[PDB]
């Protein structure tokens, strides 16, 4: 018997309105809104906040301000993590980074989404499905991530590109919808 | 006799530096900073705002952290409205919206637009151009709505889509430019 | 022998975490701090901010609260630049900026980059490249503009374009990537 919760985890469908999930976005939003106030000097203080707030952090991070997340637990970032302004990362499922990936201006990561269905959808029924980035990935500007996406190891997404399908490993990829253009040396 | 908010309004050409249309756009941003400046748990407070923002709220409001409007009392929602992260209603003409629509975050409804003859655009002359969302209507992340089109009844919008053109019922449609790609049954 | 912030300006691999940049970057945010704090009648106030955090100003100046910069100092605008809700300017190089410029709300504009091999880029040695505007052009809502794009005099870009590559004047130009449509009369 699960919870729902753990529906969503697991990436079936669960409701949202559940008591728990609620009160889990609710602490979410008070470390993201204390992230979002520091001060431009608060380097420390917003290090600390983005420990407190997501599920695991490298030994150096470097997140711009406001940053986005709903649960907070489920973003895991490896070692020197970037992220420029304002980024947010939908992280109703797994949201997993390798080391050194960089994240430009206005990166959106989207793990949540609903059934196309109008009446199911109705009912209030949601999903989510993880999202996994591998290391040393550059993410250019305003690139846009959608459920169940993995990014290989070694890439460059385009700025303004929307990522629908898998990206294999030591490419460069761009475009609406995202396509791999080039490969790269490993 | 029109007066400048009667010219915006039925889409006629304005100039938006109009005294009346200054204060309603000074009165707006009023609501929307106390709106953005609420903390997590005032979820009654925010509720409120929304109904004394917009031109007509449902009895069920589910709308994000940071709202971007311009007059608000053009935003017209109809039942369980849920709007995402940092939805942005550029509201000079109406934006109408049916029940059970729910935007994901960073989804943009732009109604306002200028000559393309840069002498007339240099002299102030400015537009708008309604935007209308039926019934049922799922509009993903990052989506981007141009001034007067019409979404209809049991739409799906994917990620990232640029909607340039109406998008009739039943269906699923992504892309910039945005096209249907399936229909779905009624 | 160029300092790190020499070598940004000109084009050259520079590491963003020299002291001095570092230090800049961090007053430019005070300055975009007071900024988007201000309350929606403080029409004067951010006008004077605007005068002291970008590189030149008209006469006339008009932009719309959250703006995002890195440095101020190389946004150099023309007369009667007009910017709409939620603009980022990220400046590591020049964006220079005509006369009677006018950007919808979310427009992007990109000067940063990185190398596209993993291990020159994870050394944080890292790029510019300047942008240009010419004068009488309208930007439409959650444009991107990248790295070394000039765009010409008398332009129109459309909603939710990526532009990529350079825009002759006299054209309307829509797209992801972003390609003229169409010619206007000078």
């Amino acid at each position: 018997a699960m919870t729902e919760k753990e529906k969503m985890l697991s990436g079936k469908g669960y409701y949202a309105n559940d008591e728990l999930l609620v009160k889990e976005r609710e602490y979410c939003k008070k470390l993201t809104r204390l992230f979002n106030n520091t001060l431009e000097d608060e380097y420390e203080k917003r290090e600390d906040i983005l420990r407190q707030l997501f599920g695991s952090v490298g030994k150096q991070i470097n997140v711009e301000q406001n940053i986005r997340c709903d649960y907070g637990y489920n973003i895991h970032v490896g070692e020197n993590f970037f992220a420029n302004y304002d980024c947010i990362f939908l992280d109703v499922c797994k949201i997993e980074i390798g080391d050194n990936v960089m994240l430009a201006p206005n990166v959106q990561i989207y793990t949540a989404y609903h059934p196309i269905d109008a009446q199911l959808r109705n009912s209030g029924i949601e999903y989510g499905s993880p999202v996994k980035i591998g290391d040393n990935v550059w993410i250019g500007g305003g690139v846009i991530i959608t459920p169940g996406i993995t990014i290989g190891d070694n890439v460059v997404i385009g700025a303004g590109s929307v990522v629908t399908k898998d990206i294999p490993p030591n490419t460069v990829a761009v475009g609406n919808p995202c396509r791999v253009i080039k490969k790269i040396e490993e």
